[PDB]
């Protein structure tokens, strides 16, 4: 009867957020299961689910680390329903610093969790929902997903890479009445870093002193773009609503027009140099 | 005094190729590394070597597991020079079918060689080209990288990741004096599948039987874009020495203007509804 929908990542930011919005929805029409990867994590999600007061029932907790399969089969399984009629993918970790300065296990680390994770969700719940031929997939990109930012590479590549796993997936799945959506959020307030980095000790043994400025540079600049660009995640969360009651959702939603103009320039120049330029004189001036 | 390039993945292909168009090159100023996976395909490097003529010392062969940091670093202590001048990070996996009939070893691959591995030709290679404020890395992308392709979500997802990899770097290393490069193919001849899919059998135990017809479809369509569109690598390999020649490389070449229409209704509407469903048709009809 409920509109079964499963998030991941749900310690913090958007994920808690939104599966607040929809447990506590007024209409109490959504049975909603918040994964986290570690158990001991969810008392901001409980806290805020008191908050917003959801009722008895609207709201489930369930352990799962998207880098493992068996833990994702685990999880599917706990869904009491035998159905999830809306999955978002929205764990996520962020990586900032020189290339040089990341470690393998980081870099690894990230992809596996932003990118393969995503794989390992879509092949445990898309079987089931191409079968009934309905379902929606809700996945939570990044302005970083859609052009380069610097020190951002790895982060970058992982967000450009659901961008590539999503679109492959939409043109198969239109005909099955799956709908899969991104969320394009550019930078949403409650965090920390930016995303995750070294202590300068850190990043300073690992690069040159020039590109050690640099990253300074940018720290300055992306700093000065949250304090004045950052949305709310009440107001990010509300796009994810909006693309799931859409009879017909497009493959991309934007919560924000801030990053669009520039994002033109990168799709009127396909050799990149007017972007790479731009971009560059943006952070480094 | 000659241009010491190092390039990936050369035991066919555009890296087998590209390495005998250089060390042939009648001028005599490239010193190519060709390296490889595995030392018993070199076979086909040493003939097309002959064949060409390369003159004794213009091209050496080298083990390199791109998977593997110290591969990437024990081939790095091989160069003799003492510095790489041209970078060609060209090394891949495809990977085609279902999602669902994908194994995660064989996703976790195409990533780990396509995406993780060229970031640890990077960070090997790159921190020597800064310092000396000098050198050119050109990296293999293919149109799958700038748009989805039914059946081929994580080929995609790993070439649209190069993408964003290459492109956060490039608008970092403007001032360093180091060129990124990507160079954007179109199918090119040699190849077999396509990339790499499973027996049907295989891939009927592992879909719906009505993905396994679309899958078919798009092997029937994709047949066709080869035998009408497809490049000699020799012509494929020429791109890769006018972005080497550019005295200022942009951040994208492209090997034919076939597919720029498709790209351009894709970056004309960001939403992704026109490129879907362009697309869609394309292949499903
Ligand atoms: N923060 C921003 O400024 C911003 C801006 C644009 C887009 N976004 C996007 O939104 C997503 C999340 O960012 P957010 O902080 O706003 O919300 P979020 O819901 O906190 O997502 C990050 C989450 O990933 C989860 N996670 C980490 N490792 C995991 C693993 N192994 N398995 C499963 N989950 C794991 C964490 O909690 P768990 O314990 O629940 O797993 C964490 O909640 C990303 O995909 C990102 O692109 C955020
Ligand atoms: N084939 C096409 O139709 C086509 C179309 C568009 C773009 N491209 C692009 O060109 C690249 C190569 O395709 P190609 O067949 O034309 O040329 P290629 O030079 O054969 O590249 C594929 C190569 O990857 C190497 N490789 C596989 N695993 C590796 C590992 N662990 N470590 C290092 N190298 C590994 C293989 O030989 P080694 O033993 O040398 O390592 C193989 O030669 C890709 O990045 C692809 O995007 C190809
Ligand atoms: C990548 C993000 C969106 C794009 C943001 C941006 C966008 C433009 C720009 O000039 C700088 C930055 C810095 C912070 C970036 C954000 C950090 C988190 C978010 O996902
Ligand atoms: C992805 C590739 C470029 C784009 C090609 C394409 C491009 C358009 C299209 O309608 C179908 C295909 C099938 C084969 C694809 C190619 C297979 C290898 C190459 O890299």
């Amino acid at each position: 009867a409920r509109t079964v929908v499963l998030i991941t990542g749900c310690s913090s930011g958007i994920g808690l957020h939104l599966a607040v919005r929809l447990a506590s929805d007024p209409s109490q029409s959504f049975k909603v299961y918040a994964t986290l990867r570690d158990l001991k994590t969810q008392g901001r999600l409980w806290e805020a689910a008191r908050a917003l007061a959801c009722p008895p029932g609207s709201l489930e907790t369930l352990q799962l680390d998207v880098r493992d399969s068996k833990s994702v089969a685990a999880a599917r399984e706990r869904v009491t329903e035998g159905r999830v009629d809306v999955l978002v993918c929205n764990a996520g970790l962020g990586l900032l610093g020189p290339l040089e300065a990341l470690g393998e296990d980081a870099v690894a680390s990230v992809l596996d969790v932003n990118v393969v994770g995503t794989v390992r969700m879509l092949q445990a719940f898309l079987p089931d929902m191409k079968r009934r031929g309905s379902g929606r997939v809700l996945v939570t990109g990044s302005v970083g997903g859609l052009m380069g930012l610097p020190f951002n590479d790895v982060y970058c590549a992982s967000k450009f890479a659901l961008e590539g796993l999503c679109e492959s997936l939409a043109v198969l799945l239109l005909p099955f009445g799956v709908h899969l959506s991104l969320i394009e959020c550019g930078p949403v307030h409650t965090a920390f870093m930016e995303k995750v980095l070294g202590s300068p000790e850190e990043v300073l043994d690992r690069t040159d002193i020039h590109t050690f400025h640099r990253f300074y540079q940018y720290l300055a600049h992306s700093k000065q773009v949250f304090r004045e660009a950052a949305q709310n995640p009440e107001e990010v969360a509300e796009v994810f609503l909006t693309a799931l009651r859409a009879p017909k959702p497009t493959l991309r939603y934007f919560t924000t027009e801030r990053f669009l103009p520039l994002l033109r320039m990168r799709l009127d120049d396909p050799s990149g140099s007017n972007y790479v330029t731009a971009m560059h004189r943006e952070v480094f001036g």
